């Protein structure tokens, strides 16, 4: 059974002054933190297990998943009892979450070397917590990380999530080269190398890298011998040059929220459909 | 010289699970926690002590305008020059940010007692963290609390903002009775009563309370004889204060933001994003296609 | 390669009020908090996995064995060089510790069912951190829990730690019923049932259960099925292994220090004081000049 | 009323490893932290509004003071009353505790300079938290701080708390120079200079600067231009207004070094109000 392994030590420098004393992952849009999206997305794709590796600064993702003793016993004593059974249920009963602590801010790379006493000699899942898959335009018990984990599991392929950006945007992402293939929806196709940020004549497709990873066990000894230069983009270029990877298609869309304008994008389109303030939002936004 | 008390022991129902934890006060609007604004409110007014009436829960707050030790390092070593002036500047030189705990969870008007100790026999200002006034909509150098505080040392009269509120929506304030004067933006007018959530027709005005206060030194004993209400409320103090002292209306100017509750937040986000100064022009396209 | 589950989350009422604010597992036991000895065992055994079972009131007994940034900095820049190498290596590079909250003080087998999944279907060592076994008492490379080890490698009987006690003592602790058979240092035996703080009459030995425990992987199906009390524990789970196959009671070598109680505590911080490698020749000296 | 200013912000490095992840004011003898034994001196003395100059790692010392919610809930379900009695006791109901972050290591006297707004244009107390008055060797309530503060407020003369070390030992110590006067326990005395670490031959006295002070509201503009240290300001204001020596009755106990701490717990733990009669049979056997 796969882990999901989810970077969380970062100091969140490109949402100051907000995250200088409350995490990126504990960012809100709308009501809800940025890790609660990752999470529900990981039960989704039937994943029990999940490994934060994470920072002293990072207290508040953990509380937010665990009790909140004094919040409960409010929520009681003022028989907000729906209220208490949601707040009760953030995280399923069969899902355990797991944190063990970077260290040193030595990157993506070294962030997963830091589970591996977890997840062992096995493949995993690594899903970057920054970036919300948007589960109005995809099941997310169907597509994206759970079909992933699918064409893994059957193939042995490690999959990499990618989605189409317009060509002149490709210079801000990292571009997988799938050798020209007329890649659909939820489909998989092998890359063989990810260009980082080429002109739009050096771009070997309009696939950028997401941040949704199906990684087979086999990227653990490169990611050992990988050079303090210390990135998993690297050692999954080691992987390539001894086994096929696949760009896996995403479905839908998505919201990268480590860049504050994306944040800011992702607060009202959530806002525009939620559960109980969408009507009144969407209303108040057209009258301006 | 005032000293500005702000309560900031709230657990934050109304906006869960964002606030399950980390502090109502540390939402972000864009990309500043609620609890900023309200600093540089107090900073726009010429306040310089700050004294937070707290929880155990809420350390993001101090941490927000204390120094952040390994987050300057790193910004140093990554060589983000202008960031590492922005955080370190966050909180004047010049201001003193205090803290004591509520420890209980026993109303506004306790919350206010538990700073008496840094205050003293003097008058302070109160401000409720959850609303904002918008500073595109008003001089906070000038008008709102920085003429509350003017008005106050002219007179002695302790000051509370009022706003304009549509009369169907009255029931849903405090609502302060004036006499049925006429009260002008920027004004202050004697206030004979503030009655909790009035009903249509028994409402004395449509003045509601915004939650900014200057109050009278002589408020203190009627605080710490207000009965239990169950909650020690701060309206029933300033009842007894006006029962020997003169209380005033002042007429809030520009528009206020009441992010105590979730759609108020929500659209505060996008007024504070449409004019945000680096983000604010992409946004502003962004929400018109 | 087995981990140790080491259950955290506990308020430690007995030590009270010095616990109110931080967690037990931080009480120094003359200048290192009792976690650190703890962890210290773990390695003399060769472990390199440590699971901490945990509440949301315990962030220092992590931070403890994590890097503190700001501390290191303020050891450089008073160039204080012996003191920052010494806190570096206070976790040694090859050992990982990892947290799960426990989520409801639903006692000690309910913590280790929190570490099922980090565990797997497989054996496993608990550790109560109130507890220390005293290295200058014994080599805990060799003895102990290292011995509790190299014996379940070969029997695969689960172990359980216990020493013996005065008989004038033995209505204290819970009590191992090893039948009969009488138990010599550093020796494992068979074991049927633990009697909570029996009478004098009813005790089937002497022998105390310590709170070092080397446990099979059965165990797992067992503790998923123990019944409450509101507390799961995870006695009643060992005695329902103690019928699919033997269950053994190893006799703890050198001696033990039980901190949950204030008294042991104390002496524990006076009986490592006396030998502390810097201040132990001042600390006797001005111990005997009171005294005589 | 006097304020007193508690600096307790230094992340101390001389108790390491145990206070690498706790503050040094919550390390316990016996069974209380550092802190409660000098927060119930205050109380002693009289004085009710505490003002802690803090760092952002020191949590857990307001949370001692605070209510503990979830810890007096477990006790009240298992209804050890008794217990949770004691607990709400911890700070008196009358007792204000305060906190300011310092913000940069800058020192001592920095650290006094934070505490500024609280305290106003007015005389206060500062307590070195690591050091102990033990209240077995005097009643708090009637000597040391509270008749320091007695003495200040008849005189106005700042009090600086010193007490005899073995003369073979002034060189660990700010020495206080009382010009050739013989201080008893309990008096005071002009302070003509504070030497700091001098030699056994250069020591003018072996009376230690103690960490107990009663400062005039001068001291504050003295404070504000300081080259940042206390005992620099206090040189200043030795160079314009007389401040005395005060010499503490009882004993004392610097927790700040590590044997100090090792000390004061044996000391304290054969008193202890319950354990105390065991632990000292048991120690009389153990070497």
């Amino acid at each position: 059974c796969l882990k999901a392994v989810i970077p969380v030590a970062g100091l969140g420098t490109r949402m100051l002054p907000a995250t200088k004393a409350i995490p990126k992952e504990m960012l809100p849009v709308v009501d809800k933190p940025l890790i609660q999206y990752i999470v529900d997305e990981c039960v989704a794709a039937g994943v029990k297990e999940i490994v934060l590796v994470s920072h002293s600064s990072k207290n508040a993702i953990e509380n937010h998943f665990d009790t909140s003793f004094e919040l409960e016993a409010a929520l009681e004593s003022r028989v907000k009892r729906q209220l208490l059974k949601e707040i009760k249920n953030i995280c399923p009963a069969d899902v355990t979450i797991m944190q063990v602590r970077q260290g040193h801010a030595k990157g993506l790379g070294h962030a997963v070397l830091c589970a591996k006493s977890m997840v062992g000699d096995n493949p995993f899942i690594v899903m970057l917590p920054d970036v919300l898959l948007d589960d109005s335009t995809a099941d997310l018990s169907k597509e994206n990380l759970a079909s992933m984990i699918k064409r893994f599991e059957e193939t042995g392929h490690s999959q990499i999530m990618v989605e189409p950006v317009p060509k002149a945007d490709v210079s801000k992402y990292g571009i997988a080269d799938c050798g020209h293939v007329a890649l659909a929806p939820g489909e998989s196709t092998l890359m063989t190398a990810v260009v980082e940020k080429p002109s739009i004549a050096e771009a070997p497709s309009n696939l950028a890298v997401v941040g949704r990873y199906v990684l087979s066990k086999n990227i653990w000894p490169l990611l050992e011998k990988t050079p303090r230069g210390i990135q998993l983009t690297d050692a999954i270029a080691m992987l390539m040059q001894q086994e096929p990877v696949e760009a896996f298609h995403m479905t839908g869309k998505s919201h990268d929220c480590g860049d504050k304008l994306g944040y800011m994008k992702a607060f009202v389109t959530y806002g525009v459909r939620h559960h109980t303030e969408g009507e009144k939002f969407t209303a108040w936004l057209k009258q301006q």
